Parts: C-alpha cells; sequence; structure tokens
C-alpha cells in the first residue's frame, strides 16, 4: 500500500534504471550472484560463471538482466495493480524455477544496493523508502501465491 507520492518517487527512480536498463540489470544480477552464490545454482545457463569477471563479460547475463528488469518495470508501472502481470511470474518461479521467497528478498536488497552504487548521493532517503516499500509489495504478493501453491 503505497501513496501516490511514493509511487511518484518509485517511477522517478525507475527513470534512472530505464536510461540504462542493461547496465542496471547486469549489476543487480551480479550483486545477487556474488552476494548469495546459492542463487547462481538456480540458473542452468549461468552456473558456469565461476568468476565475477565472467559475469561482467557475459552478454547473456546482461540480456537476462534486461528481461528481469523489464518485467519488474512493467509491474512497477502498474502502481500495485499488477495481478495479471505478477501471477504468471509467481507461477513460473514457484512451479518451474522453484525460487524460494528468500531469493526475492535477496534481489530486492540488491536493487537497493545497486541504485546507491550507481547514483551515490542521488538516491535520497525518501526515494529509498518508496522503492523499498514497492519491492516489499511485489514480494508479499508473490508470497501469497507461493502459499496458495504450497511452495517453499
Ligand atoms: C525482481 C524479481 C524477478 C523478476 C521480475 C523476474 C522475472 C523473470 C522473467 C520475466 C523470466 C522469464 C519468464 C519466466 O520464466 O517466467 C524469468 C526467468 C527466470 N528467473 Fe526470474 N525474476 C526475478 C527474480 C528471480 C530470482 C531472484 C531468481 C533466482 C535466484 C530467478 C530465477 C529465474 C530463473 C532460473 C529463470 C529461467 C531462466 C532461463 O533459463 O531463461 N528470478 N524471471
Amino acid at each position: 500500500g503505497l501513496s501516490d507520492g511514493e509511487w511518484q518517487q518509485v517511477l522517478n527512480v525507475w527513470g534512472k534504471v530505464e536510461a540504462d536498463i542493461a547496465g542496471h540489470g547486469q549489476e543487480v544480477l551480479i550483486r545477487l550472484f556474488t552476494g548469495h552464490p546459492e542463487t547462481l545454482e538456480k540458473f542452468d545457463k549461468f552456473k558456469h560463471l565461476k568468476t565475477e569477471a565472467e559475469m561482467k563479460a557475459s552478454e547473456d547475463l546482461k540480456k537476462h538482466g534486461t528481461v528481469v528488469l523489464t518485467a519488474l518495470g512493467g509491474i512497477l508501472k502498474k502502481k500495485g495493480h499488477h495481478e495479471a502481470e505478477l501471477k504468471p511470474l509467481a507461477q513460473s518461479h514457484a512451479t518451474k524455477h522453484k525460487i524460494p521467497i528468500k531469493y526475492l528478498e535477496f534481489i530486492s536488497d540488491a536493487i537497493i544496493h545497486v541504485l546507491h552504487s550507481k547514483h551515490p548521493g542521488d538516491f535520497g532517503a525518501d526515494a529509498q523508502g518508496a522503492m523499498t516499500k514497492a519491492l516489499e509489495l511485489f514480494r508479499n504478493d508473490i508470497a501469497a501465491k507461493y502459499k496458495e501453491l504450497g511452495f517453499q
């Protein structure tokens, strides 16, 4: 439950991401994989990446970063009205990719970390608060569908 002022901040911040969706998506995935290496095991096409240099040099990782952040962007632009957009993601991640909700927490914090990293002093406290709440909303709604499916 975000206010209009908070969604405004969210989409304001998202403008930063959209000026370089591939760069942002790349660094988010890298921060995830290096900060929580067990996450890497969920990707049959990234499990080969041992080193961070390999991650950085991988165009397919940047491609997936784009896919992920494009999907997230679409969801964020719905300002909470994302049932249609979210349900298939929740289903594919629960039943096909088998991604525990913990990993969604991991990538949420990673998004936060990357925005500070790429925009130091340009990602204010109010913007962090708004973005955090949005990612929590996202997670909580996924979490509801996970429960429904009985998935851990
Ligand atoms: C912001 C959170 C996320 C978003 C918006 C997102 C979005 C997507 C989308 C759009 C796809 C392709 C369509 C599909 O299979 O449903 C996908 C695939 C996939 N995702 Fe997620 N994802 C997120 C988080 C994660 C996390 C945290 C993990 C694992 C740690 C993960 C693991 C995977 C895997 C293994 C695939 C299939 C990759 C492939 O073989 O092409 N996702 N994701």
